[PDB]
């Protein structure tokens, strides 16, 4: 791959597109003011799905020279426009009229199917150019570093709204068609082609004015303007936040957020015209959830952050796309946390991007964040959950290492320097290094140019009133000690806190050595020491036995912040699974979480204990670990109770469902008895139970029920009114324990009553229900492999079916059985999932064989 010759660079695009609806085509003429930087006889542009009618170049004050040479290269999406004579150095005007297609590929200038408040089914002209689809709406230099200004014009019917990046400056009628009106927009600033936007359709709107004076609007489908009210007030507060943080005003005169029906791209940060899918921007009061207002605040703060970082200053090449999305993925939580501190959104960030990035970065076949991108198709291949989640995680670690003071100063220097220009990743490290005086380029190179993350071991010794800390770093791997003689090293900024001040740093350090000693002044032995305050650093911490015991009071009295309790517990399970520490040591810490009120912490607690419970189901003391789970969740269960208390939040309803389902599955007698009261009153029409208690009650009564209970659930499903009620049953049907009922659920998955896209959910619940239910699900998909393969081959479902079925196995002999099965019955699209699952089975197998009897003897001694 090679970029455009750059012998002719654009200056201003004058576009006028007439979307031919019903015919699904469009015609448009382009007057591109350009500069000939080097004498050439041909101009090379990007173009796809567009046939040029005629094209001529008119130099300044001269006659136009029509092009008599056309060359369409579809594999490279580039077109060469040859001319009879050399164009010579100077300024000219490239005039190109052409015709295009409103394709069905949800890319470029395509058609968007929407339904009126009555029906009829109409189509709209919606745009989407990122990454390289602007060349399908009009021929252009479709590269982010080739910036120019845009004069957008649209010839739309009178009864249809035409939006674009800028505001409307003229609305004159169309002479050839009385039913059409040409809408001309203002001139955009210097920007990239992949951020240009224009949409044609029928939309209602709600408007407001931000404190900066910027006109904010939320465009909704016809008849849903009230649903975009919340997104409007969030966007109206988001602009002043980024204005104050960047010390740079909003670069455009107006901001628009339009909700589109079935918007495939999800969300696009088009400069001034941010597009969403209505299921992610609007809040339907009779269909939305509880945390929907939280999800809207995040998606609005993310794309509006790009209006500065990404649109005002754009990446030089797609190699730096991770930094554009990683920065926005981090500052979106900073914006929501400032406007809505009642969310404690940073605890959910650690539970989302942070932990998910540490899972992938600790396994084999990982890759560094920044990878050189040659062809723009290589993007879709080498960027994944690693480049974005770990990308946002290292930015958070960098912000904490810099400090919010110098970080704001460096970003203002960065934005003002490269405004309406382009920059690379190294340009950002320089602007931050100038404002902070810290070696940012050197530190960040260890986190971007190599894969993996370090494990920080810390040991404590009391020296007078101070405490000496001995730190060492090594590459962390989910399997254990990293085998390899390269010995990776990281420059690790570490924030340390003590019990005397658990919410602010006791000491900030930078570990640029494999081993390092640290002295904390005035730290009494009765005080605990916590590394990685706020879990801001992208690393795992292994505490010594003495240091871990000192942290137990901090967990119990909640003085340790919830985000710290989340990260501490998550590190303990990973270290025990890797064989670095014992599992018994982790189980003793679980007893200190009995006072935990935070939903996110319990969510990760329940997830980790669920992995261990299903792992220990292969042993002869599965009753002992269930009794242990009941003791951990009993106090929080009694605190929440069964009915919503006066003035609860939305997380307390979610936490009640998680806790009750955990106790119900573990056999908690009081929970099982009450769940049967609610279920028998729900099926007899005496009092329908809440939708929040519905899933835990179903799981509990079905696991501890019989064939009568299963028939009731099947009657609730075949009679279920909506699809949502069906899915809530399909996930819990696998909780049955009797073998003939398990086979009945598996057969029910492939029946006509279950839709094929939901069949994997039913079989997934069977594999996760019990040990014999997992073996029955694995045998079921082997006997019916011909049908299941024909159903989901080459799709996402076949990888999800294999994942949910075999990941729970804890026998190393079983890992060799799934690898041998897919060597005789190939599944090409799921080749990567089989390798991850086989490595995961061997990991759980070694973990089980190493710690089985130690856990057993711990549970017996604890009970006495
Ligand atoms: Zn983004």
């Amino acid at each position: 791959f090679e970029r455009l010759p750059a012998d002719v660079s654009p200056i201003n695009y004058s576009l006028c597109l007439k979307p031919d609806l019903l015919d699904f085509t469009f015609e448009g003429k382009l007057e591109a003011a350009a500069q000939v930087r080097q004498a050439t006889n041909q101009i090379v542009m990007n173009c796809a799905d567009i046939d040029i009618i005629t094209a001529s170049y008119a130099p300044e004050g001269d006659e136009e020279i029509h092009a008599t040479g056309f060359n369409y290269q579809n594999e490279d999406e580039k077109v060469t426009l040859s001319f009879p004579s050399t164009l010579q150095t100077g300024t000219g005007t490239l005039k190109i009229d052409f015709v295009g297609e409103l394709n069905d590929k949800m890319k470029g200038f395509y058609r968007s199917k929407y339904t009126t408040p009555s029906g009829e089914v109409r189509y709209a002209a919606v745009t989407q150019f990122e990454a390289t689809d602007a060349r399908r709406a009009f021929p252009c230099w479709d590269e982010p570093a080739i910036k120019a200004t845009f004069d957008i014009s649209l010839v739309v019917p009178k009864d249809r709204v035409a939006l674009s990046n800028m505001n409307v400056i003229d609305r004159k009628p169309y002479p050839d068609d009385e039913n059409l009106v040409e809408v001309k927009f203002a001139r955009t600033p210097v920007m990239s082609t992949y951020l240009v936007a224009f949409v044609v359709g029928e939309y209602d709107f709600v408007e407001t004015r931000s404190k900066d004076g910027v006109c904010v609007r939320v465009y909704t489908p016809v008849g849903k303007a009230e649903q975009g009210k919340f997104a409007l007030e969030v966007a109206a507060k988001t602009l002043p936040f980024y204005k104050d943080y960047f010390n740079v005003p909003y670069p455009l005169p107006k901001i628009d957020l339009i909700a589109i029906a079935d918007f495939a791209a999800g969300a696009m940060e088009n400069w001034g015209l941010v597009t969403y899918r209505e299921t992610a921007l609007l809040i339907d009061p009779k269909n939305s959830c509880s945390s929907s207002r939280q999800w809207v605040a995040l998606v609005v703060g993310h794309e509006l952050a790009h209006q500065w970082f990404g649109n005002l200053v754009t990446m030089e090449w797609w190699t730096h796309l991770w930094l554009n999305e990683g920065f926005a993925s981090w500052i979106e939580y900073l914006c929501v946390d400032h406007c809505f501190p009642e969310y404690d959104i940073w605890t959910q960030f650690v539970s989302a991007d942070y932990t998910r990035a540490q899972e992938l970065d600790a396994l084999d076949n990982s890759h560094p964040i920044e990878v050189s991108v040659g062809h723009p198709s290589e993007v879709d291949e080498i960027f994944d959950a690693i480049s974005y989640s770990k990308g946002a995680s290292v930015i958070r670690m960098l912000h904490d290492y810099i400090g919010d003071k110098d970080f704001k100063k460096g970003m203002n220097m960065y934005l003002t320097k490269f405004q309406q220009k382009n920059a690379a990743t190294e340009d950002l490290w320089e602007s931050l290094e100038n404002a902070s005086g810290k070696p940012i380029a050197a530190v960040m190179n260890t986190w971007t140019k190599q894969m993996g993350f370090p494990l920080i071991y810390v040991e404590a010794e009391q020296v007078e009133d101070d405490r000496l800390l001995r730190l060492s770093q090594k590459k962390f791997c989910a399997g254990g000690s990293y085998v390899g003689e390269d010995c990776p090293q990281w420059m690790v900024p570490i924030t340390i806190s003590t019990s005397e001040d658990p919410n602010q740093a006791k000491l900030k350090i930078l570990m640029d050595k494999p081993e390092m000693n640290v002295v904390l002044k005035n730290v009494k032995p009765d005080q605990w020491v916590k590394l990685n305050l706020g879990t801001v650093g992208f690393y795992r911490t292994q505490y010594s036995s003495a240091m871990l015991e000192s942290l137990l009071p901090g967990i119990r009295d909640l003085s340790l912040p919830p985000v710290d309790r989340l990260g501490l517990q998550n590190d303990l399970f990973s270290l025990a699974r890797a064989g670095i520490i014992s599992t018994v040591e982790v189980l003793k810490v679980m007893e200190a979480f009995v006072n935990e009120p935070n939903y996110t912490v319990w969510s990760d607690l329940s997830c980790n204990l669920g992995i261990l419970s299903t792992l220990l189901s292969h042993t002869d003391f599965y009753e002992e670990i269930q009794e242990f789970v009941k003791d951990v969740f009993s106090p929080i269960g009694e605190r929440l109770g069964w009915d919503p208390k006066p003035g609860e939040g939305h997380l307390d309803a979610l936490l009640r469902g998680l806790v009750l389902g955990k106790l119900g599955k573990a056999g908690h007698k009081a929970t099982l008895e009450e769940a049967r009261r609610r279920f028998k009153d729900h099926v007899e029409g005496k009092q329908i139970l809440s939708a929040d208690l519905r899933s835990p009650v179903y799981l509990t009564v079905l696991k501890h029920g019989d064939g009568t209970t299963l028939d009731i659930m099947l009657k609730l499903h075949k009679q279920a009114d909506m699809q949502e009620e069906k899915n809530r049953i399909e996930r819990v049907l696998g909780a049955t324990l009797l073998p003939d009922l398990i086979q009945k659920v598996l057969t029910f998955a492939l029946s006509e009553e279950v839709r094929p896209q939901d069949t994997v959910s039913v079989i997934g619940g069977v594999a996760g229900g019990s040990k014999h239910g997992r073996k029955a699900a694995w045998k079921f998909i082997k006997d019916n492999w011909e049908e299941l393969y024909n159903r989901y081959q080459g799709g996402f479902l076949i990888s999800r079916l294999i994942k949910l079925s075999v990941e729970g196995f804890a026998v190393d002999k079983m890992a060799g059985e799934v690898k041998a099965f897919f060597e005789s019955h190939p599944a090409p699209s799921a080749e990567r999932t089989i390798q991850q699952c086989c490595e995961n089975i061997l990991l759980n197998a070694a973990w089980l064989k190493r710690d089985a009897e130690s856990i057993h003897q711990y549970l017996l001694q604890r009970k006495a």
